[PDB]
């Protein structure tokens, strides 16, 4: 992910399938001449989409011009968490089965996986990082106060952002519960608030069409909402 002070965000595409997949989703969802009321009601939780875009001199390098869903924000605090039961989508090999489980083998019993966040510290006036082994490592036991850390803003937890993230999660619950077009493996909800609340699908490079409710997505989504619940009652 390039940041762009135009206030977008440049994706490169992924490596085939991925990569090509991607695109043909924001293609399909932004189609100008979409009048699909699920895929319409959509728009609003993605990035805004402002087509495929590749360097003048280079054409073969194919990038994602998509909203910087930060750039609102004076300090931001982001986190990122791929959401479902399954990280594998319904053509991977027994191989690709094995890897994307053995990556985060709690995937099933938990639903979701923080892949990391950036959070500002007021006292200290910097950020404090995690990558994607801290999230890894979370379990039942400790999942709860893994995704609180994320709040620890402004000395206090941040039960404003709380709050506001399980109102929009829940938006997106209610379209996921109101289609059965669309399945989504390996793919995120980025959460930004304020450090000094944006929640946003992103990354498409595993989704597939579909005739039944995403009931892997709805699990990770409600038990989610469960865990920022019981952070209110910090
Ligand atoms: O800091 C983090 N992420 C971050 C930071 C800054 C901007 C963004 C961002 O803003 N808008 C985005 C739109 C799409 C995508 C995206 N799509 N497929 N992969 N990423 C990422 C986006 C994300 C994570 C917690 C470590």
């Amino acid at each position: 992910i390039l940041q762009h002070p135009d206030g977008t965000v440049l994706k490169q595409l992924q490596p085939p399938p991925r990569g090509p997949r991607e695109l043909e989703f924001y293609n399909m969802v932004y189609a100008a001449d979409c009048f699909d009321g699920v895929l319409l009601e959509l728009r609003k939780y993605l990035p805004k989409y402002y087509g495929i875009w590749s360097p003048p001199t280079a054409p073969n390098d194919l990038y994602l011009k998509l909203e910087d869903v930060t750039h609102k924000f004076n300090k931001p605090c982001i986190m990122d968490v791929k959401i479902g039961q399954k990280s594998y989508d319904p053509f991977a090999s027994s191989e690709k089965i094995q890897q994307q489980v053995s990556k985060y083998p709690l995937m099933e019993e938990i639903g979701f996986l923080v892949l990391g966040m950036r959070v500002y510290h007021v006292h200290s006036d910097s950020y404090e990082t995690e990558n994607q082994h801290y999230g890894r490592s979370l379990t039942k036991e400790t999942i709860k106060d893994g995704v609180s850390r994320f709040f620890h803003n402004g000395y206090c937890l941040r039960k404003d952002a709380v709050a506001a993230s399980i109102q929009k999660i829940e938006k997106i619950l209610q379209w996921f519960e109101n289609q059965k077009q669309l399945n989504f493996y390996a793919s995120s909800l980025l959460f930004v608030y304020e450090g000094s609340v944006e929640v946003r699908m992103i990354d498409f490079a595993h989704v597939f069409p579909s005739n039944t409710i995403d009931e892997g997505y709805v699990y990770g989504l409600k038990h989610l909402i469960s865990v920022l619940r019981s952070i209110l009652d910090n």
